């Protein structure tokens, strides 16, 4: 047994956590030190017109430490600027995977009610970021899946459910609860009191399997669209982060390396063992995260992986290409008369080659966990697109444009020009909202005892709008 | 030093080395046992309008053992019917790397003169298929290149020569003597009696480096082109089984692995150390080929190598389908009048996007040797191919035939028709040959004793368009 068996009293803050395991602690509350913040519609302009119309033409980064897991939810421009509980973009589905919080809520309010509502609706009680609450029981200190919905999806795909998984495979099944693609769901409910709700519920896309193909057509059979491109009116499906997904048909998925092994690798001390909690980047860490499995220079396997990304970088910069002349020539057709009969087969192709393109890029560490699918998605991406715009070239000849050339979209300020993002509007409505309502959030947390200031040390020093220096 | 440290007299035939090394010329022989003929023109009739204009789009195979090498390049239809020594459409240099006679004849009578003249010249004299000469030096015993060409190209692309190499180098090197990309440079010269020859002398495309785009740079460079396209008219450029090259980028190769340790593993009894000389598929023999560095079930390595073939096979139908109607949408903006100037963007496309897809599948292991770079060759060379096709819709389109569909070519049949390869003519006259003046070439060589005819047991049962039953 722990020391703490009967549970742990105030266990979503992780600093609870401390008087128990020290060591774990510190290692966890190091993620603080990945701070870097990659604007990834600076680098690649192209996601802006294949997100036009949607929040992700507005700011999308790389992904850095855990410890700012939930300031970034707050400060992306894509969670807006509400003045409110009841006011935003966003609902509050959005903050399932950014805190130890959240499965505080929904063993408190039930799985619905949480799923229910505004982002905002949580900004006072959902504070704490990516804690120990997140992947351990507070009574055995055993892995544990505090989200429902991963084992529905597991399931769903055939695979074994987390309680029924051997350890190896929980120890990549602790990240799956944040690291997958998923959808939100909307979901018709009644509560306790009788009152009619509606709520929009995780759902992972695994019930034909877990390929890129297989949830493509979960998809489609439902007819679901994320949202409708703002340029070629095609209904669009968003990939987000299938991190997992894609792993799990790399060869270290394959072969039952999981995500711990390299992420938190090991260090032995006598008959003690320890697992580095600071998730971050394996590189800076090889002897670890690496050499205990491949015997050769660290930096002759650093040079491996650099290649593998230039290949990716390669392909995705094709595909993106056509993608986004794709959709600025058929927004072109639409102008000069085009009907949406002369257009759905186009449209079919640009779904279907942007949903398999964001698939293959939106794990940022699938070029690595899984090289050869994402080449061959991103290869078959660019096959879609192209068929698209070959077909694209005779319905803009029919209207007399044969000759059209989309317009370019090599930075960030030009694409977004095109998708039609009044970025000095929603930056200006974002700091508003930070200076006055975010504060209060803040305030109160800390007030009610939810939150401990000594978690906002440095966590909101940089976004892609602003930059104090350094966190 | 050696049981024959003078050297071997008869040292082409690998029979005379069998007193001497029994046990590797067991093995050695064994490779008749890979007598399977796969008609590559039938499994992939897209590569017959790939090579429409060119002997490929005739009759071209799968690599088969090197028991039948020598005869699979006589049986071959690109050889034709020759119907003396100054006839066939092919140049002695197609015997260069078929034949330990090959270095007998260079040493013999010079380089320049052995790469002068038809293919037919050595009918008599080329007789012996793959053999021990081939690799091994007659007094040492020792691995040795017997062809020139390879150090110059070596050297040419910054890689130490033959000799300058380290042994585990050298059991890929010997290997690379003819399991790599070529062309045959036109050579003038004058012979020792002054009078005035022009050779076709192989030549490695690696002054600019080894990779696929840096030979396309090499190529370009020297405006060459292997034959212009019977179809689209485009200047084009046939890559030929570049194993070396591709497996020298791939991780194995990275790595250190040699060829050899795959396809010819050791096998330790006591202190002697034998290599099965059976060079095949080391899928049949991974306890031997694999299994000694990786560890796990062979299935599970055969099942991931499989996975591999799969995803090439995807992107090569791809790339294969759209070049093939690049070439015959050409063609037909060509009868409507359309001119050089308009189609010379798109044919350097077709050229490009060619001579990317068929470096990535010339090479039949590619797809295990640099998984990652044939699916990015091929991916590459799709989006030339495509990009070729958008600029033919509006080439049609200004002739007036914008909805033009290229015809199907999904049966060799159909496709050798729009490739106009008359089969029946040039297999009547194939037969007529090999009834006639390819059995006076084995009456001759086996009467001056350059031909053993236990040599010829069940070497010729079997070719792409006859099957005697059973090799
Ligand atoms: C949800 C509760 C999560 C769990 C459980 C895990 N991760 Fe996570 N991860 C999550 C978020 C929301 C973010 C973004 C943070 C931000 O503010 O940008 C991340 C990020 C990472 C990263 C990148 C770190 C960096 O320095 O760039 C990695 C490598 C990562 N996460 C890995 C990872 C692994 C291996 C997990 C299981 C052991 C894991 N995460 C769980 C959300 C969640
Ligand atoms: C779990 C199933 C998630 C849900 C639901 C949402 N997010 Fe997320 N988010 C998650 C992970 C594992 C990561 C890191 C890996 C990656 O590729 O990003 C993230 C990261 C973010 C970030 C930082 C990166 C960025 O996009 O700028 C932000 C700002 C963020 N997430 C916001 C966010 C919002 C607004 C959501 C609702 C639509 C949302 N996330 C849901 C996991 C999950
Ligand atoms: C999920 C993303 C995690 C977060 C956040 C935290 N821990 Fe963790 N922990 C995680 C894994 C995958 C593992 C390895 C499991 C294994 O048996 O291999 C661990 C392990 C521990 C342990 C056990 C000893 C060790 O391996 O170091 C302890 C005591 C532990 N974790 C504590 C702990 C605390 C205090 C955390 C918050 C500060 C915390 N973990 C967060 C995954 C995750
Ligand atoms: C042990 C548990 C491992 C750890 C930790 C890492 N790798 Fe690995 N790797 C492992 C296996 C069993 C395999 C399958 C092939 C084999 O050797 O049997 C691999 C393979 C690779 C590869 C090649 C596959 C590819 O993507 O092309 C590379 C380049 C590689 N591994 C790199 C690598 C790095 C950089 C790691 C640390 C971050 C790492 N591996 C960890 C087993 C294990
Ligand atoms: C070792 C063999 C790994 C396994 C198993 C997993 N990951 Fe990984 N991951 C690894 C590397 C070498 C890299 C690339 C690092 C680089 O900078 O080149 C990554 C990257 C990620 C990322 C991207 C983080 C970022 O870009 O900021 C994430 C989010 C990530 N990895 C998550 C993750 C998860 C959840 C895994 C299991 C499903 C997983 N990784 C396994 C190495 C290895
Ligand atoms: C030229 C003199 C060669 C040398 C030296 C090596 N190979 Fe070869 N190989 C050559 C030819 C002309 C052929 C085609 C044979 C036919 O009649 O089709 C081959 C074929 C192979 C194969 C395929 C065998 C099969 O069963 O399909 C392999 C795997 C192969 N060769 C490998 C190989 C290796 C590893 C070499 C060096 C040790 C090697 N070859 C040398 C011509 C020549
Ligand atoms: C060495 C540099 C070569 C030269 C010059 C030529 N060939 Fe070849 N050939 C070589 C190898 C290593 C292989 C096997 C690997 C492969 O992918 O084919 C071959 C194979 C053949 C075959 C059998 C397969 C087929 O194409 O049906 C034939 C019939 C053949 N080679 C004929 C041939 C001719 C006519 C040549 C002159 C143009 C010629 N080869 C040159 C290596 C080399
Ligand atoms: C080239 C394609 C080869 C042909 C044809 C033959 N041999 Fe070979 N042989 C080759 C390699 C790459 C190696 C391994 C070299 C090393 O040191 O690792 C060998 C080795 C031998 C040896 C040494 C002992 C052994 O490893 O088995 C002998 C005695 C030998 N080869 C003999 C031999 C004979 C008699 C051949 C013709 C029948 C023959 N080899 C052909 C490559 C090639
Ligand atoms: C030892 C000399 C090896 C032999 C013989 C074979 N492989 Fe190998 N393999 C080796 C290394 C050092 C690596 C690099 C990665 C690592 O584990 O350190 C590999 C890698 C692979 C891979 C993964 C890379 C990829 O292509 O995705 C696979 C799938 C693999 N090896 C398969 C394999 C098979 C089937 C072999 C026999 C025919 C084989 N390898 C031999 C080292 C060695
Ligand atoms: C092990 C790690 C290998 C090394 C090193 C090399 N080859 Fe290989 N080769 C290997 C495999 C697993 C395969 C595929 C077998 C299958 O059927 O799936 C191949 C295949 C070839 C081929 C194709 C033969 C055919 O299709 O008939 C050739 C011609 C070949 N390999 C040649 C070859 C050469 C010359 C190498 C060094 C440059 C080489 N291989 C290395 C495994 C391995
Ligand atoms: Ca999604
Ligand atoms: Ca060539
Ligand atoms: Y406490
Ligand atoms: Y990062
Ligand atoms: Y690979
Ligand atoms: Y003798
Ligand atoms: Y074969």
């Amino acid at each position: 047994k722990t020391a703490h068996s009967q549970g742990i009293e105030g266990k979503a803050m992780s600093e609870e956590w401390a008087r128990y395991y020290p060591r774990q602690f510190d290692s966890w509350k190091k993620t603080k030190e990945s701070d870097n913040i990659t604007d990834m519609l600076k680098e690649k302009p192209a996601l802006v017109v294949a997100w036009a119309g949607y929040p992700f033409s507005k700011d999308y980064n790389a992904p850095r430490g855990h410890y700012y897991a939930l300031q970034d939810n707050i400060n992306t421009l894509r969670t807006g600027a509400p003045v409110d509980g009841k006011t935003g973009p966003l609902p509050s589905a959005c903050w399932t995977c950014k805190s130890p919080d959240v499965p505080r809520i929904i063993e408190q309010d039930g799985e619905l009610e949480y799923f229910t509502g505004k982002w905002a609706k949580y900004g006072d009680e959902i504070v704490n970021t990516i804690g120990c609450y997140n992947c351990h029981d507070d009574k055995s200190a055993e892995l544990k899946s505090k989200v429902p919905y991963l084992d529905r999806g597991l399931s769903a795909a055939g695979f074994k459910t987390f309680a029924e998984s051997t350890h190896q495979e929980k120890r990549s099944l602790v990240c799956a609860q944040c690291h997958v693609e998923y959808y939100f769901k909307k979901t018709e409910w009644k509560d306790d009191k009788g009152v009619d709700k509606t709520a929009m519920v995780v759902t992972l896309p695994w019930s034909k399997g877990i390929s890129t193909e297989q949830m493509e057509a979960y998809y489609d059979e439902i007819n679901f669209a994320d949202w409708t491109h703002g340029i070629s009116k095609t209904p669009m499906l968003k990939a987000q982060h299938p991190d997992w997904e894609l792993y799990k048909t790399g060869i270290h998925g394959q072969k039952g390396v999981s995500c711990a092994d390299c992420h938190m690798p090991y260090t032995q001390e006598g008959a003690v063992k320890y697992s580095d909690h600071k998730v971050g980047n394996p590189l800076d860490n090889m002897d670890k995260s690496c050499m205990n499995c491949h015997r050769e220079s660290e930096q002759k396997l650093k040079d491996i992986v650099k290649q593998k990304f230039e290949r990716k970088e390669f392909l995705q910069d094709i595909a993106f290409d056509n993608i986004g002349k794709a959709h600025l020539e058929t927004g072109k057709a639409m102008e000069l008369g085009a009907t949406d009969a002369e257009l759905k087969e186009i449209r079919t192709h640009i779904r279907h080659a942007q949903w398999r393109a964001d698939m293959a890029i939106a794990g940022h560490g699938s070029f690595f966990h899984a090289p050869e699918e994402v080449l061959r998605l991103l290869a078959s991406g660019n096959e879609e697109a192209q068929k698209a715009r070959i077909k694209l070239v005779k319905v803009l000849a029919k209207y007399g444009a044969i000759d059209y050339v989309a317009p370019d979209f090599e930075t960030k300020e030009k694409a977004q020009k095109l998708a039609k993002v009044d970025m000095e509007a929603f930056i200006a409505e974002k700091l508003k909202f930070k200076q006055t309502l975010e504060q209060e959030w803040k305030k109160q947390a800390i007030a009610k005892g939810r939150l401990n200031p000594e978690s906002l040390k440095g966590v909101d020093e940089k976004s892609s709008y602003y930059d104090k220096t350094k966190k």
